[PDB]
């Protein structure tokens, strides 16, 4: 069903002189590119790695740049979408790759939907787990939209450098259980964050396991997370006025390449009805959703992703 | 093309708990997986990989075990074909590749052989350079065999641990230097080593330059093998009883998948003739010849291996 980190291939490219790309890689076929959200790793599709390989898909699961054994310089702008996309086109150079399809989750997803509209030479087909495709409003500036939704509140504890770092740092153990929880299994404070504290302050000091993920699992991430803690992840969050002033640039060109959108019925941030007019831009999209399934898809519903996973890939 | 090392992707693939190899990776297609020779590197395929990814094919380059960044345990009998030949299976199965083609050279060329050999169902196809496939005779171990050959001396000063060692470590830009050469060029002294004071007695102490190299192809060869030195390197050609017995143990049986045999007019060690009645083991043989090239192929007529590979990879 999973993998086991020893037992990988791991490979490592230079992107450019401060950076390095890792990825573990399994399997034959045509390339599939996977890429992981906050704060996650390579590890969180441990599921879907075999998988995919089995079905006959040759799968590259990044450690995406911040995390695990990738490199993560601590200037904000090296964490924009426009930054990090052209290295992962450098990335696919120095593999010798013209194409691979891209799936990803989360802040992965994001990264997707703009190598799809920025480099679709080199984009086959996209999938984007939970984050839908928007395209920017060049009258509505990032901050105003953020603002009016509530559950986005915690972006804006994300935005002063050091902060939200010193909480997560604090206890890896206490963080990975807080985080990695079914919906129904969270206490996260996501609403007055500042104010409130902070994300765990209704969350006890020694949570529980949630039924999603094992001690074992929880210890991977504890032990990735040492290198270089936080401040990369949280990176990617500081970048939004810059990502909307590169996303103004796409001027309405549409998404042509082949498309899947996964909906999760229990992500509360991600919600299914913000992917609702995607075929505006997108009209070929295909959609999958995944009922009783929050915001950590791959590891809360690993079958049902794997089976439309691959039954978009084989036809798509 | 050439290739320059840190503009590749880097894989490693831990065989068994400490034992872990180095592979480069370039392209997409049918996964191809070049094996070196002694003492060489994934290097020596510099001009290949390049081609071969161009032409389709997914190339793997191994550092062999005892090479630049692959494990170099001091142990004699871990470089035996068998123990080579089994990592070479796990490498593949970590992979996740149920297949590959392999193509070998010198002491590479042995091991893709004995792969071909012992393990067809994970060799979709098998190509050598020089290094002819000799059926294992159970009465007359080669030991008489190699004793009757004057250019095969060179063999038995390699025997003894630390002997060939310290001469191939006192200056390795004049151990690579003097080495790598056209056949015209050399100036090696192969036949009465032990006595006659060293293979490098008639090279200068600063030999010139082959016109197949540069300085900086030299260098590199020369910052690869201060790792780990030349012992595990030696050790390939310290198991030849015990690969005579494994070798014994195929009763046989024929290498029944496609097959190609380069062989090259000038290398005076790996000489042609010995690649003859192969197809008396070997039913789908087919061949290649190089003129005017010496016992480094992929150097000496990079235009011609090129050439000849592809032709083959497409049609078998
Ligand atoms: C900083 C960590 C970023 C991870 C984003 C968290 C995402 C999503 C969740 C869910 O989809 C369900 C629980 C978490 C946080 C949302 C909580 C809403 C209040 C809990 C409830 O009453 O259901
Ligand atoms: C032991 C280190 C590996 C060296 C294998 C050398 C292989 C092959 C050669 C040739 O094919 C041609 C030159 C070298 C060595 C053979 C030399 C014979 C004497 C040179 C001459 O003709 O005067």
């Amino acid at each position: 069903t999973s993998c086991n980190p020893s037992d990988m291939s791991h490979g490592y490219v230079t992107v450019k002189p401060r950076v390095r790309l890792h990825f573990v890689e399994l399997g034959s076929g045509p390339a599939v590119c996977l890429c992981h959200g906050f704060p996650e790793s390579w590890y969180s599709w441990r599921y879907q790695i075999p998988a995919l390989a089995q079905a006959g898909y040759r799968v590259l699961a990044m450690d995406m740049k911040g995390y695990g054994e990738s490199s993560a310089p601590p200037e904000i702008e090296e964490y924009c979408m426009e930054v990090l996309c052209k290295e992962m086109v450098t990335f696919l150079d120095k593999l010798g790759l013209s194409q691979a399809v891209f799936i990803g989750h989360d802040w992965g997803g994001m990264l997707v939907w703009y190598m799809a509209l920025f480099y679709p030479e080199r984009v086959r087909a996209v999938a984007s787990l939970n984050t839908p495709f928007i395209p920017a409003n060049p009258n509505m500036s990032p901050l105003e939209s953020i603002k009016a939704n509530p559950v986005f509140d915690y972006q804006l504890y994300f935005q002063e450098p050091g902060v939200a770092e010193a909480e997560l740092e604090q206890n890896l153990s206490r963080t990975f259980k807080s985080l990695f929880r079914a919906s129904d299994e969270s206490v996260l404070s996501m609403h007055k964050v500042c104010e409130a504290g902070g994300l765990f302050v209704n969350s006890p000091e020694e949570p529980s396991l949630s039924r999603m993920v094992t001690e074992e699992e929880i210890q991977f991430y504890v032990q990735q997370f040492k290198k270089s803690g936080f401040r990369g992840p949280l990176n990617w969050y500081r970048n939004m006025e810059r990502n909307w002033k590169w996303a103004c640039k796409s001027l309405g060109r549409k998404i042509l390449i082949p498309a899947l959108m996964v909906t999760a019925e229990k992500d509360f941030v991600l919600v299914p009805q913000m992917s609702q007019h995607m075929e505006d831009w997108i009209p070929h999209l295909k959609r999958g959703h995944i009922e009783d399934c929050g915001h950590w898809t791959q590891m809360d519903k690993p079958t049902e992703v794997n089976q439309i996973l691959i039954k978009w890939l084989d036809s798509d």
